[PDB]
């Protein structure tokens, strides 16, 4: 509650406003990027999932891992198939799902726990760039960030987040990491501004949030979804322009902003990879990646790594 008290006023004051991407998934809008996963323009979960169907056999003869983090883990619909390899090797004890969201993980939770009898399910709340203490040690771990999550974190919180996750590693622990690729920029501005308005809902949800949490007033028809590809910083970003002038109170800070009509927010950035450029975001961070897969097309990458 205190964090979402300081990331609004600091992001809503500042010249440039801003919002956290952290707060979008609340349970409708974990529910909205669930949608998102299915439209046909956002090519990243299905080409993902198609390398995980191909290589979780591989990932999980090359891991050996009896426990399974994953980080930012929503529904954890593709991770079925990295469970099911584990189960099928005998070797799956446990998993470890981790989210900001308590409400997917107690649904992921239920469901998987069911899914797979006799293994553990210890849900952990939490912000993965502040929380990763809460993960147990415990087991031979295979962590798990897919969906290319890794992307909404910009430069240098990103390296910061990766060494921090790799000094958790033991040996025996492995890191599967999802990027989407640097591709066909007009593939990738649609991919964030889908025909359904999807994308857009999900975009205008952190107002509804923080009408919510806050007793803020924002008009959330008064905010345009905008979609723009940053080539200098070969990143997608999401915005959302007034599209007339608003004033919005934030009761539960004592505080008013303005917007001028045109004026734009940035929601969130969406970084995409080249692949050479993983391997040395890595060995940055004191990981060496031992295995790289991409879909058919080379839309996505999946990198297996060890300390
Ligand atoms: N800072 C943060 N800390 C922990 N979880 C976060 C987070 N920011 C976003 N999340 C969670 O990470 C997920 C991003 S959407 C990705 C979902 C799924 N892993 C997939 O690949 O499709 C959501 O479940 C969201 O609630
Ligand atoms: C979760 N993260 C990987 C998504 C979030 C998203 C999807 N659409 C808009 N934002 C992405 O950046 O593609
Ligand atoms: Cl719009
Ligand atoms: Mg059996
Ligand atoms: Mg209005
Ligand atoms: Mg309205
Ligand atoms: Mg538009």
């Amino acid at each position: 509650a205190e964090a979402l008290r300081r990331d609004v006023r600091a992001g809503l004051t500042a010249t440039q406003k801003s919002l956290p991407p952290k707060w979008f998934y609340d349970a409708v809008g974990s529910d909205l990027f669930d949608q998102i996963t299915r439209l046909p323009e956002y090519y990243p979960t299905r080409t993902e999932a198609q390398i995980l169907r191909t290589r979780s056999a591989e990932i999980i003869s090359a891991a050996g891992a009896d426990t399974l983090v994953e980080l930012g883990s929503g529904t954890s619909e593709k991770t079925r198939m990295l469970l099911d390899a584990m189960r099928d090797a005998e070797l799956l004890r446990r998993f470890i799902p981790f989210d900001v969201d308590a409400g997917v993980l107690r649904s992921a939770g239920a469901a998987i726990g069911a899914e797979y009898p006799g293994i553990e399910i210890d849900a952990v709340c939490g912000d993965f760039e502040e929380h990763l203490g809460k993960i147990p040690h415990v087991g031979r771990r295979l962590v798990v960030f897919l969906g290319s999550t890794i992307g909404n974190l910009t430069p240098a919180p990103r390296a910061e987040f990766l060494s921090t996750l790799a000094d958790t590693l033991q040996p025996g622990d492995s890191l599967l990491l999802g990027t989407d690729l640097v591709k066909d920029t007009g593939r990738l501005v649609r991919a964030y501004d889908d025909a359904a308005g999807v994308t857009a809902a999900f975009n205008r949800n952190v107002l509804a949030v923080v009408n919510r949490e806050l007793s803020a007033d924002f008009d959330l028809d008064a905010f345009e979804h905008v979609a723009k590809w940053n080539s200098d910083e070969e990143r997608i970003e999401m915005w959302l322009r007034a599209r007339t002038a608003q004033h919005v109170r934030v009761a539960a800070l004592d505080l008013e902003v303005d917007f001028a009509a045109g004026e734009e927010m940035l929601t969130e950035v969406s970084c995409k990879f080249r692949p050479e450029n993983v391997v040395a975001e890595l060995a940055e961070a004191g990981l060496r990646q031992t295995h790289w897969w991409t879909d058919p097309a080379g839309d996505f990458g999946l990198s297996l790594a060890v300390r």
